[PDB]
């Protein structure tokens, strides 16, 4: 893959944009300057081989960047990026990882270290499936970890019950690796939302299969559990993109 | 009412981020670099009294910042900012002025000039309703003119039909002053979408009142014209937010 151009400029620009104007009524301000943020972020990967990284490489950066999160509002998702963020509504109904400072600064960006000056690669970045797992998941794994760790009260989980090749809940998702195991006794309940893509064969159902596994894990953390399939407000979102579906017919 | 802090840094940060990462498949890059853009912007109001502006003050800036816009995808809106932007879907279905470079950089921001150094006011910005209309509307009126002037093919206009106090179409709106009068022969059609808020009395309908005036006005310029109220895809977005309304009763 081709690395993002003028990485420092984009980082510092999104950082200043967010600081002054984004989520002011929804998430608290970070306590560090954007230059200090850049400095911890850069020294995490710079002057090293693109696969030298591990789960600790970005710890100082995420310590500098972490935000206290609104009780009851935190959302996780697997397999339904577009639907979860549409439904979250840019922080107004739920908060996602992407609404917090570090997700919003690096969302979609591409970067990597090298050993010669200037210590990063402007030309090429390795396909990351070529690195050991602790290295290919250094950044986004620690991100999901801090984030889950800060969740309080109710949390929400959106998933896909229409995928014949991917279970609604997998222990090897980012949610299963990093999120679920990191939630504290400050969390009280897990509310799952199963998406049935319209026009398509239903594959997972509440309490059966991987959702029944998930249920048992959640109760084992002494957390409450509920699960619903196409709740009306979410169904209406889907229907808007496919107003003809049989599921969408009105009285 | 307080002015945006670190205006220049916010402006430049937003400009750089948009340049490198935003709308890359949806809209073209402008030729002019960020510091050249800043120049043109700042000379418009700097070192003059706050109400010492007119429609031609920001002219060089908008000249520099204007993008060609993709055919059939331009949308206008009155009275329904949230609903129109949700439905336009960040450029994926329709483009709005807030998706273009100059609208993206200045959206939500607050600034004004002053005669003394630094040439702009960091303390307060006169309740712009204090100023002659050509000063109060110098920036966003010129933004709207330039945007409308660039539109091709079909264009769409989303309006409020439940406001007893404010008609669907008004000659004194930004659409009536700046946008409709500036559409060129490159535009072939104007498609109106009338929004009826759930559970609010319906005030305006296609073919009556101000919408009738709008139809004739649009017939004069030799565009086609259609109009529709609460079409399904828009209606479902509304129900998503108020699933229990009578209009959202499922069969
Ligand atoms: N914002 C994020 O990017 C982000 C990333 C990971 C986890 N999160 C947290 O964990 C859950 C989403 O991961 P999930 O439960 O695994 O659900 P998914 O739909 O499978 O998403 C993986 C897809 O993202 C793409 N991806 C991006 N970067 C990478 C990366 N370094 N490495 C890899 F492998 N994939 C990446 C990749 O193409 C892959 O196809 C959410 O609760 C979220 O808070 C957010
Ligand atoms: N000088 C000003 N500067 C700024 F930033 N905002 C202003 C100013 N004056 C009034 N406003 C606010 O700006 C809003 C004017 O909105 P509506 O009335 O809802 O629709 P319309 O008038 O047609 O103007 C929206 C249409 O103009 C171009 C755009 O692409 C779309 O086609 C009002 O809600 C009002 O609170
Ligand atoms: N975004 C705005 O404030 C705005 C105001 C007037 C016209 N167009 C946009």
């Amino acid at each position: 893959i081709v690395p993002t151009r003028e990485l420092e400029n984009v980082f510092l620009g999104r950082c200043k944009d967010y600081e002054i104007t984004r989520y002011l009524d929804i998430l608290p301000r970070v306590r560090s300057d954007c230059s200090a943020l850049w400095k911890d972020f850069f020294k995490a990967f710079s002057f090293k081989n693109p696969c030298d990284l591990d789960l600790g490489s970005y710890k100082d950066f995420f310590t500098s960047a972490q935000q206290q999160l609104p009780k009851n509002k935190v959302m996780f998702w697997s397999g339904v990026y577009d639907e979860a963020h549409d439904y979250a509504n840019t922080g107004r109904k739920y908060i996602t990882l992407e609404d917090t400072l570090p997700g919003y600064m690096l969302n979609s960006l591409v970067w990597c270290g090298q050993r010669a000056n200037p210590g990063f690669n402007e030309k090429v970045c390795p396909d990351f499936k070529t690195c050991p797992v602790q290295a290919r998941e250094s950044f986004w794994g620690m991100a999901s970890s801090s984030y889950a760790h800060s969740a309080e009260g109710e949390v929400t989980y959106m998933v896909d019950g229409s995928n014949p090749k991917v279970p609604a809940y997998r222990p090897d998702s980012f949610f299963g690796k990093y999120e679920l195991p990191n939630l504290t006794n400050k969390v009280t309940r897990v509310k799952v939302i199963v998406l049935h893509r319209l026009g398509e064969k239903i594959i997972e159902k509440c309490g059966a299969g991987s959702l029944l596994d998930l249920e048992k894990l959640v109760k084992a953390k002494h957390f409450a559990f509920d699960c619903v399939e196409n709740p009306r407000a979410v169904l209406f979102l889907l229907c808007s993109d496919n107003p003809n579906a049989r599921e969408c017919r009105l009285a």
